[PDB]
Formats: structure tokens, sequence, C-alpha cells
């Protein structure tokens, strides 16, 4: 047995096609877990991630699910257990971003956001509790915008994650009857191929700066003067889902490199 | 002009039929506002509240709305403005409580709770922003269970209010362009005719105590050794919606008599 490692464990990771989720899936594999690469859209991308994990020496399988549909969350978890025999760890990176002044937010947008970010993650936790081995791990994704960062015209998204913060604190109480810990990670601005299409929303008069200037401004918000990267979040998830992360339970960890 | 008072103002109060909302509606009337008594169920009860407000010397009107239905929120606010000429203050006391272990929470229950407590209150705020006079006031209802109090088997409700906390902080940014402040009150256990039917959920082995013992236990949780009452919340709402409450903006105030 090697401390910090996940040898002999089985982990399920949602939102694995891209960005943060992909880095998390690969990292848990690097740590020695077999990985269910759950994803929402591109099967080719997901199989890419599977292939990286196998190249590292761990087994993986891509299982698609629309996490807005609770019946698909149930089948995802059933299939995860049937394939690998058991499931120890469940990490949700499922979510969508949204912007707009309160006055302009529609019913349809509210539902688009809450169905995935809040309702979807809630039922990922339910199904993880139901399927997990004793002593397991659940990690959901919040955001620095929930409590630590105030962005005008970002109320809907901020509240979608505020819900998750409260969920995990109470989930840790309920899930203690299988000795499963429940936490959330709350990333700040993290660079992916999508960062550049939305970074203007986070800066006053953002469209009057170039993408590169906006990335650099995001970098300077941390006193370390660099951007957050998907590996930064994976590193912390990896610790939380390890044996050694056990005493962190019912908490939300803001991962912004010291910006707040 | 009398500091703290609301003379010449028009206020709309949701959830006014009963409990906290009723006390809030009557209080804003006692402070000199004309009141739209919005309610969900009993018209007779709502007209009772209207009658109290008129007996105090202020005008009031009962307008029903199902706050789960955004089209009815729009009409409620349109009708409020058409009746009184303008609207200055909007207070939501809309919500339902829910209990259950994570493992047993259904899609239907999630939706029952979030549609009112979170989605409904969000759109009350939207419509209040859209209809309010400059310099107005929006107050939503959170709960001590959002952040300050951890109740096992209460994750769904806790997260429904966690969302509201994040909403109001960001709403205060957006609503500043009409100089409207936005806050929430987060009551703890507050005695109403309903308190006794659910107080067992908040105490380990609660059903093995009598209703009166449970009420007394709730009283002892505050270092003032009394229960919270609807007037306790009304008093604070009244301050927030006054001129003198202006510098409290974007905040959630936990009203538990010092329990936390
Ligand atoms: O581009 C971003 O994407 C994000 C995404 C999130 O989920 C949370 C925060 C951010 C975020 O914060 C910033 C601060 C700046 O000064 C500049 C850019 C950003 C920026
Ligand atoms: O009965 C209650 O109803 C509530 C309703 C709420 O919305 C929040 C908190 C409570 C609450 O906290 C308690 C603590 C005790 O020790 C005993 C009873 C209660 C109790
Ligand atoms: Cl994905
Ligand atoms: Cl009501």
């Amino acid at each position: 047995y090697i401390p910090g490692r996940l040898d002999g464990k089985v982990a399920l990771v949602t939102g694995s096609g891209r960005g943060i989720g992909a880095a998390v899936a690969v990292h848990l594999g690097r740590l020695g877990a077999k990985v269910v690469v759950n994803y929402a859209n591109s099967t080719k991308d997901a199989e890419k991630v599977v292939s990286e994990i196998k190249a590292l020496g761990s087994d993986a399988i891509a299982i698609k699910a629309d996490i807005r549909q609770v019946p698909e969350i149930v089948k995802l978890f059933d299939q995860a257990v049937a394939h690998f025999g058991h499931l120890d760890i469940a990490v949700s990176n499922s979510g969508v971003v949204s912007f707009g002044h309160l006055k302009d937010v529609t019913e349809e947008e509210f539902d688009r956001v809450f169905s995935l970010n809040t309702r979807g993650q809630f039922f990922v936790a339910r199904e993880a509790y139901r399927h997990l081995t004793e002593g397991g791990r659940i990690v959901l994704t919040s955001s620095n915008t929930s409590k630590d960062f105030s962005v005008p015209k970002h109320s809907l998204y901020s509240g979608s994650k505020g819900a998750v913060d409260s969920f995990v604190r109470i989930f840790s109480k309920d899930c203690g009857d299988k000795k499963i810990t429940v936490n959330a990670v709350a990333p700040g601005g993290t660079v992916t191929d999508m960062f550049h299409e939305v970074s203007h929303h986070y800066i006053p008069n953002g469209t009057s700066y170039t993408a590169e200037q906006r990335q650099q401004m995001a970098a300077h918000a941390s006193p370390l003067h660099r951007n957050g990267w998907p590996q930064d979040v994976a590193n912390v998830v990896g610790f939380l889902v390890s044996k050694e992360g056990e005493w962190v339970n019912g908490k939300v960890l803001t991962l912004d490199g010291g910006a707040a």
C-alpha cells in the first residue's frame, strides 16, 4: 500500500470529455484507480481520455450520460458497478456557465443551468451514495463565485453553486452511515480552450481587452501571478479522494491560488 | 418624514397568508406602507391580514399567486403597480420545508422544493427589479440551515436556501443600477402553528419527545432562552426595507437569537 495512491480503487468522473474533468479522470488513473470516464458529448474525446489512462497503466471505460436526466445517472452508476465489480469514488465536474443581468434571465435559462449544475450534481451524489463501497468518496464542483467572488450579471450561476456548498455539508452527515466523505472543489478562473470565449464577462469592459490581456489579468488576480490550470483542481481532488483526505469532510475548498 | 417608517411607500409581501409572512405584511403596514398581501392558498386568511392592516390605518389588498409559475409572478407585480400606482418594496416569504436522507430524495421532491424556494424567489426578485421604483428594496428568505446550522436529512432544503444566499449577493450588484438594495433574512426555528408538526426532524430521536419539550429545546438553543417568533423576523425585515437599512446590501442576516 502506497499513501495518497488509489491502487485497487475504482473511480467515476463526470464531465470528463474536456477541461477540468479530463485532467481529473487522467489524474485518478495516474494515482492507480480504474476510471469510468463519464462524459456528455464527444465519444471520440472521451475515448482519447480512456486511452491516456490505459497508456499510464490503469484500466478505463467511457460511459456516456446526460446528467440532466436522473434515469441516465442511475444507469451510469449501475453500469459502472457491473463493469468493474464495485465503485469507491465519484467526482462530478458536470456544469454549464451562464451570464446575464437579473432583469433578462428567462425561465428557460434558469432551468438549463439548475438542471445540470444543481439538480444533476445532487442526483449524482444520490446515486454515488447508493452504489459506493463503504469508506468511499464523493466530490462535487462548486465555484469561487458561490461565496468568494462577486461577478455582476452572474447571479444564476453563482446561486447554482451556492446550492452545492450547502448540499455537501449536509450530504456528509447522511453519507456518514457508509463512512463516505463528501466535499466540493470551488475553482476560480481555470484556463481551458473555453476560457477565452467567456473571460470578458469577468472583467469590467472586458470586450475592450484582448483574450491574452484578459488571461494575464486573471493570472494577476492570484498573488502567485499565474493562471489556474486543470491539473491544479485534479491535484486537490486526488488528495480529497485518497485515504489521507478523510478528515476533510463536508467542506468546500476554494481553489483560486490565493485570489480571494 | 419619520425615520424607520415607510409612510408613502408601497410594499408587496409573498407568503402572507400565514406565519412569518403574515407578521411581515402587518408590520410593514404598521410602519405606514400600503401592502399587497400576496398569498398561495386561503383567500379568507389573506383577507384577515388585509383587515388587520386597514385596522392599523394603512391600505392593503390581497392578490393571490402561485409563485412556482413565473407568469403569475409577472401578473402579480403588474397588478400591484396598477392598483397602487407604484411599488417600492418586495419581500418574499415563499417556501416549503422538506426532509429526507439523500438516498431517498426523489426527482419529484427536488422539483417541489426548488421550484418555489429557489426558482420562485429568483423570479420574484426579477419581477421586483423590473417593477420597482428607484431606491427600492428586495428581501428574500434564506434559512439558518443554509450555512449556520447542519441538520441531517435536510440537504435538499438547505441547498435550496444556499442558492438564495449567493443570489442576493449578486442581485445587489445588478439591482444597483436602480439603487435597489437586495438582502435575505435567514430565520432559525420560529414558532408558528406549523412548527410542532416538523420540530421532531431537527432533534436526534425527536419523536421520543413531546411537542412542548421540543419547543423548549429549540428555545434553549438561543442563549436568550426563548423561541424565535414571526415578529422577530418582521422587525428585521422592517429595518432592511427602511431608508436607514440602505447600507446593508447584498447580505444574508441569520436571525436565530444567537444560537449559531
Ligand atoms: O475568465 C475568467 O473565468 C472565470 C471562470 C470561473 O468559473 C470563475 C472565475 C473566472 C474568472 O475570474 C477572473 C478574474 C479576472 O480578473 C479576469 C478573468 C477572470 C475569470
Ligand atoms: O423545530 C425547529 O424548526 C426549525 C425550522 C427552521 O427553519 C430552522 C431551524 C429549526 C429548528 O432548530 C431546532 C433546534 C432544536 O434544538 C430544536 C428544534 C429546532 C427547530
Ligand atoms: Cl463532458
Ligand atoms: Cl401564503
